[PDB]
């Protein structure tokens, strides 16, 4: 009736903002938001000691709705539209808790299996994933090759109505507690171009000679347990095979749009709790007789950051709203990434650097934000790819 | 029923293009951008020259209806919508002539008289000015003071029902064209704060006292009249007094976000020119053997202005928007002025250093668009001002 | 004996600072900036409306000792060392003066001459010049290429021992009153490559078929006459020549080390320029009670600019040592050139914004620094060639 | 002889280049350079878990002569000049090991003693400073005060020839190693301004109420025991007393200058480390069937840091030989630590990027490196804080 847009609002994250929300997204963002305060935001202090999130606070995040929520009620999912799945990644941004890997399993994998699955397939899965009792992942890149994908190795040959699949990922999400794994692989060594011969399976823990690797040490996501996956002569029944034969790069090109808008708001978002955390920092930080919000470069400091903080918002805002009616180009989604990924850097450098020597703590929220934000620019296809795909349309018209 | 938005348009220019517009305000932006290919564009390079455009292209903009365009119709507007006048700065941008103070004049002297005035000021004004023959400027800023107002010095004593005016302004659009006035004078040297002392004064061309002073030699704008006026000893009747007196101030607040708002779309505007302008100049430029387009960092450099281009317009529309429905709050259309003009000029810049050489020369748009750009930052509140604005919400809580 | 950096000094632009000089050049820089503000100064108002400088003041110029100073002696040249040269190009940036062409006249076409010529065009012309008679000049760019390295189409085929030149250029500093103008030709158009089929010729004011197209409209550079040079059918003597026929490039190369460095020097010469004009106004443009020099967001803009002014000044200091030494590779004059001349760009931008509106007007000295900044980043190969050259021995190992 | 200055060496960390050094201290850097491959390369990563190094490394350091290195050798130190001191700090800084804290030992703490110390207190420290047998720390900073000094809560109220130390510290380097630590507390509250009643003191471990708080948990400089002290109720002897009576502002004063330097020269030499890291990676990275060398834009990013590095390092070893002849002012030293730095970290981000998602991962350099540099712009006083002195000179008047 009367929403505010962000640059109005009392705080960048308050509820009830912005106009592509309605007040049933109010009520269901008031009650995710709970969930994050209540049963991840204690924990992850531990799991980041362990490597991981609980099996337990996924089961719950099954439990509550929060997994699979724009995908089809029909099909094994809660079946919420665009807006309401975003509200999940953003309050988990917001909770500065970048541990649970829902994104990744929600709106990607997921997305995969519904888009692209056999009826089988999709009954199969989709059920337990949207009840957290199986956990996605899906692993592309490999040591050798990340943004030149037509060169990655991993392979799968057919031996009857099997395909013998060999190889490794690296950098895999969700890689430990991953159940069922979504592999891209090589399966005509000899198309033309590698893009039509590429196909992808849905990899299982208890497959024999499906090897996972031991959890990587990072700079950041110290909760997120990132993990190399090997593959050893592993014998897939005919059903492995998700979607058809050699269209893998296909199903690709279609769902990437959304797994960089995912990105976009995720880090735009990240840049709206640290700036509320922040402000909030220097505003009751006491210095020469006052706090430190009363210095003026800390004023435009803070005025910058808002500008394009809520700039950028809109773009994302903009973005989300055509994603719901199906209409988000490749180009548009990747501008949102990139840009929203670049800044969600330059929000935490000026972040970290108004708290002080404090920032440089891991005991403040924004010591976690600072490096959780270094791997948005990289992962989804980096951002010199973005600008490469953005340039197409620019240079080589259609 | 559906609409591209900036980012997949095949031109960030084309007609029918961004979902605040209707199939409608197409129309009348293809006859607009009709008007400034014909009536504009040829003559400007001349009026560069004498420093100022001819009252006659104002008068046919006056009978095209360009002018007034947001100016209720039952006073002596053209009565259409904010958008439609949007339309109107946008297309100026998009010929690269800053001559005309069409905007100034339509934006905000207009708006200022209808919001304001009364039915004799109303009628004897608007019918004119929406016509073309009554040129209009507003003044405020002089040599001394103008980020601050207790600095301003021009002011009007009182003497039965008359008003004697005295002082002088600087830096004034439409100067030399002009006919109507609106002078920002003290009228209390005792209020506590000058925001409680200052009245509006509707100074007419052809009153004794009223002085046309030295056409300024600027950087850019080489066809806008920018003047400097004078004010000896003007006995003003009480029918200049534009709103009660004392409250001069309380009016400009109310009027400055739509100055604000404008800038910002015709700040953005104008990068959207530079860019297809530059997009096509390098797309045609050869070299190597190939055109200096299928250089890589040229393709980057390239994404990066459109996407920096396309994320800030989203927003400006967002402010467009809002400021149709009346909602739009000063703090956001500072955001906007403030970070539209700023890219404008990081956009200028990078466009020349593609041109090479050329883009050195006048007889280039891009060249002349640099240091037009130049002059956004400063008008309207300097960035600097903007920033103060945007960071008050952010750190006193009233 | 002792002597202060810039950071130290009191103003940026004093005399007697920087260790790479001594009283000797103290001395002669006061002297030098006497010439400029007594002779060069007072006229530049008009010289900016006459599109061209006076032939006169470059005689006075010569007579008193600046045009020829890094001109051996023995030749015909004041004989200085480099960093007497230097004196002169900084000089005449610190009084904000661009419309003399002496630098390119006595660092470039000077160099040009008596480092590859014979002993006659030496004792022909060098003395001329020095005298401030004969004023020289050089085009090596066309229309259709500056980067291309053999986008130069002007041809020059043999006809017993008179050469017959062909072809056109553009953007010429010292067009105008360019008396001599050394040329770069296609020689040996059958070349393995055309960097061996180069040749240098000395054209001269008079020579049938040497035409001078008029003086192009910039949009800075106003008193540099600036115009394109054409060339229908010259039959030149024997001496015309330079150097040897076809190993002509070997010469651009040997000399654009220096080229590149003059701007450098240049470049982060108004930059000093620049911070002082506007440090001084600053502090004492009254604003809220106290000048605007009081403000803490100014207090830190000046010390980025200071910062990086100093930082910079120190590398060009450098790379003046090296210089003198006959040992500054092509690589280091880049960096000098690139950062230096960019660096001045965005010192202007920011110097100008707090001129706030005068920074616009054409009155105020940083109005036309700000529009003769714009094109040190395009000649003398623009700072993306300045890339390409650096990038080499970082990437393709020697 | 023919040193050569960064631009031009194979590597920037090449031995024997810049000009500012002699046969002597490449023959010293050799040693070093070593000494850190073997002695500390090798255990870093098992310091790293451990959250501080090895006091075995301490007393190889010290047998090594790589301790009080800049410190006069009749005073027990071992004698040289700055430029060998300063290959200590740059060689570590090229191992990319932040863990030992040799610097703030040998360039701050040993300095204060030696410098402002009685020969008693410089003959029982010195010596065994130097052996590495007595590690120092320097503690100002506290929880709620570590820019405005006006706010150190730490006291010692004086009992006969006594000193009652009551207080606490935070963000201590080598604070749980320590064995000796320079306190600054307030020794005359009811002074004129906070600048006049501070002295040092020279609290060892051993002293009863001295008790070594708990390790900090870091996002960098993992290596390093960063602690909390706290003071309760010490009884120091007069001995304890660095200096004169609350004369300690002006000895802190005095010494700034050198530890910012040395902070300068930390960052640029990470940078120059980061850079070769990165430029080697790249060129040994296969993509596209070919390096990410070869992609032009890679070649520029490349450019454009080593020209900022090249830059920087010319300024930053001017103020070493500034420093070495004890004429590095406040300002230049500031100048110096607040660009180096933020230089550090936008290198240490791009280079991060370059590697791609490797450049995520602790098992590469290029990560530490990240972390590791984010710390520098703020320790040795903030940036802004920079800013704010060198803003001094520029609108106040001496
Ligand atoms: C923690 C983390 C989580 C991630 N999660 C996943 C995941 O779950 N599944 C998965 O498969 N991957 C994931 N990744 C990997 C990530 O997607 C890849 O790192 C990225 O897509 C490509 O980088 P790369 O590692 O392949 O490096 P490369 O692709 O070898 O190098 C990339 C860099 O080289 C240069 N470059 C590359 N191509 C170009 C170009 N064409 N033009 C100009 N420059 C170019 C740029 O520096 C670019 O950034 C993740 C990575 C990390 C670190
Ligand atoms: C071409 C052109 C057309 C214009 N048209 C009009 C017009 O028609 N009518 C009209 O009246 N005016 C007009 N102006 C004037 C313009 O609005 C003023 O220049 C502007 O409002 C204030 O700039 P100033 O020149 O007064 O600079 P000043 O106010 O003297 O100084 C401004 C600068 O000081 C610093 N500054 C000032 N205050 C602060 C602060 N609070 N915090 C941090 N920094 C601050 C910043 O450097 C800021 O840029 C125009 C100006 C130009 C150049
Ligand atoms: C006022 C003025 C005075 C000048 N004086 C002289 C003079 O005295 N004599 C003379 O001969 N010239 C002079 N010039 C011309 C100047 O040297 C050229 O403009 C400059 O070398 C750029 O070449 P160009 O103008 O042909 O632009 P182009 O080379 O056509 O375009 C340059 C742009 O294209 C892209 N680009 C080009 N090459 C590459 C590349 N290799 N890699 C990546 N990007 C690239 C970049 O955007 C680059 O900025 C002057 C120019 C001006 C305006
Ligand atoms: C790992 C590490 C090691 C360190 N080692 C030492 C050590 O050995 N000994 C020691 O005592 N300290 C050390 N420190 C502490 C460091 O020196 C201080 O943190 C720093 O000097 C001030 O930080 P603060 O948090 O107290 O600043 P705060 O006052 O909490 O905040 C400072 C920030 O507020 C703003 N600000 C503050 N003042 C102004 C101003 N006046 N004008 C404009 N903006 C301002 C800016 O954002 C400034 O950067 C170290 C810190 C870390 C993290």
């Amino acid at each position: 009736e009367e929403r505010l847009e962000t640059p109005s609002a009392k705080k960048l994250t308050d509820i009830g903002i912005r106009r592509i929300f309605s007040p049933e997204h109010d009520i269901f963002r008031k009650s995710v938001r709970k969930f994050f305060q209540e049963e991840v935001i204690p924990h992850h202090s531990e799991w980041e000691k362990a490597g991981e999130v609980s099996r337990e606070v996924w089961e719950k995040a099954g439990k509550q709705g929060l997994l699979g929520v724009n995908i089809a009620e029909h099909l094994g999912g809660i079946g919420g539209d665009l807006y309401s799945a975003a509200i999940v990644w953003e309050e988990q941004a917001y909770s500065n808790c970048s541990g649970p890997g829902f994104s990744i399993h929600s709106g990607i994998v997921m997305s995969y299996i519904t888009n692209h699955g056999s009826e089988e397939q999709i009954k199969h899965f989709i059920p337990q994933m949207t009840a957290g009792k199986c956990i996605g992942a899906i692993a592309m890149t490999e040591p050798g090759a990340g943004s030149d994908l037509q060169g990655i190795k991993t392979n799968a040959k057919k031996d009857g109505s099997d395909w013998i699949l060999n190889g490794s990922k690296v950098f895999i999400s969700n890689g430990s507690l991953s159940d069922v794994v979504i592999v891209v692989a090589v399966t005509n060594h000899e198309a033309p171009s590698p893009a039509h011969g590429i196909s992808l399976f849905l990899v299982e823990n208890g497959m024999k000679g499906f090897i996972k690797g031991r959890k990587l040490h990072k700079m950041g996501l110290k909760a997120q347990d990132t993990a190399e996956l090997f593959f050893e002569d592993i014998r897939l029944p005919a059903s492995a095979l998700l979607g058809e034969e050699n269209k893998g790069f296909y199903y690709i090109m279609k769902e990437l749009p959304q797994e960089r808008l995912l990105i976009a708001d995720v880090a735009i978002s990240a840049s709206e709790f640290m700036f509320e955390e922040t402000r909030n920092y220097v505003k009751q930080r006491k210095a020469f007789g006052k706090t430190v919000a009363h210095l003026q470069t800390v004023q435009h400091k803070l005025a910058e950051l808002k500008t394009h903080i809520c700039v950028t918002r809109a773009f994302v805002d903009n973005c989300l709203q055509l994603h719901e009616a199906k209409r988000l180009d490749s180009a548009t989604a990747c501008m949102a990434k990139y840009w929203a990924s670049e800044l969600q850097n330059s929000v935490a450098y000026d972040c970290v650097q108004l708290h002080g020597g404090w920032g440089y703590m891991w005991e403040y929220p924004i010591a976690k934000a600072y490096v959780d934000a270094r791997v948005q620019p990289i992962y989804g296809g980096t951002n010199e790819i973005m600008k490469e795909l953005i340039a197409r349309e620019i240079v080589f018209d259609k």
